[PDB]
């Protein structure tokens, strides 16, 4: 199975102008095989906004709202799945979400749980815990942008099965695509990290976006300033089994009654 | 403070010619102004055992036997601070340990909680958990090899206050000195690497110990085959605060609650 990210720029306050430059990468991603495709962190609304009220006034539910409304669209245009970054009305408040719909329609969502720097002061912390998502042909984890910097993030995620972990990010900092292999390695997983590109008010993300395999090599690379695809196949018994020799699985390994303690 | 790595090539069996190397070793981080120096996983009788009964017979009690009186001598001397890993007797049975000595004596041993592969026909599973001794100028925590492969070791040290991990390793695969600057970064602590080198039995070791920072920079590293020693300056300050910005605090942002369920 072949799965993608879409790196792409997306227009702070701007959805429609998001949906249609998502809608034309995911096409292409859909026409060079993939069948999961993952977009960035907030791709919908972008980033770096001032004021809460400029994101609330645009930010759509879940699932009722524009932006799963139109993913589900494209999902079932192209037959793909698809994990996107999008801000979650929810009532009064705010979440920094992900969503997970497929070709039949909305699978399920995840609120992000780490939050960083400045989204503290628009989105309220995540709540549903570390999501896996059974496609059936394969498990889905999810997690958003900085949570990638917590190991417990996707250790959980792997723990509860994920085949792969969808990683929407809109990344500031020069970290994470050196630390995505040692994720993958250190779980026996594959990721995909979708970070944007991008110049927002001021601030400037890493582009970077990778795929990175269970033996911590990367399958595809992203530029720093370009929007892009990058599609790669994966081998689900690489991440089913967690045995890293005949003496050691990584799982049957684990000794929890010595961890944080 | 200044910490180092003694990278050295264990002669199986022959724990007098280790000392020896040992001593030439650490007089030399110590002229470079080490005042902590941390010695390979197994210095003193090597690897790679083909029975229980060659390395039983020859294992040292901990604090009381040779490789502990040993470098007590030698801390005593040069006035640092040693980790060294040290096949360990206890009563009728063995432990893949690290003892930690200074200039008044023995401090504490760990015991390897992850064994790795062969490992597990000769040693008990380390059961003292994962700890932090507290030297007053700084606080190390110390973990053996294959721990580094579980993010849970390094976490669970840096959130019991580790400034540094001492981390005595004989190292077979590529991937260690690639994650090592991922755990010192997702902690926030510095980690000292101390590989051997050598073939022994016709196992190869990798070498290339390293130290690494808490922004992910390697600081020394050694080369694959080499017996040398390496030395790096380290900024308490720089560990002890765990804000990376205004906004967010590594340890105040984990949110234990989703983790591992
Ligand atoms: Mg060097």
């Amino acid at each position: 199975v072949k799965v993608a990210y879409v790196q792409m720029n997306p227009q702070i306050l701007e959805p429609d102008k998001n949906y249609s430059k998502a809608e034309k990468l995911i096409k292409e991603a859909s026409k060079q095989g993939a069948q999961l495709v993952v977009l960035p962190e907030l791709f919908d609304t972008g980033y770096n906004f001032e004021t809460r009220e400029e994101v609330f006034e645009i930010a759509q539910k879940i699932p009722e709202g524009e932006t799963t409304t139109f993913l589900m669209d494209v999902a079932r245009d192209t037959g793909v799945y698809i994990v996107a970054g999008t801000a979650e009305k929810d009532g009064d408040v705010l979440y920094n979400s992900a969503v997970v719909v497929g070709p039949r329609g909305f699978i399920g969502k995840y609120r992000k749980i780490h939050l960083f720097y400045r989204e503290k002061f628009f989105f309220e912390p995540g709540d549903l815990g570390f999501r896996v998502f059974d496609l059936g042909f394969m498990k889905v984890g999810v997690m958003i942008c900085f949570d990638w910097f917590f190991p417990e993030s996707a250790r959980t995620l792997a723990l509860k099965g994920a085949d792969v972990i969808a990683h929407p990010a809109n990344l500031v900092m020069p970290y994470a695509p050196r630390a995505m292999p040692i994720r993958a390695l250190e779980n026996k997983v594959y990721t995909v990290t979708a970070d944007r590109v991008g110049e927002e008010r001021g601030l400037k993300f890493i582009g970077k976006s990778l795929i990175a395999s269970p033996k911590a090599e990367v399958l595809s690379m992203a530029s720093e300033t370009e929007e892009e695809v990058g599609v790669a196949e994966i081998d689900l018994s690489l991440v089913r089994n967690k045995r890293i020799n005949d003496l050691n699985d990584i799982f049957k390994d684990r000794r929890e009654e010595y961890y944080f303690r």
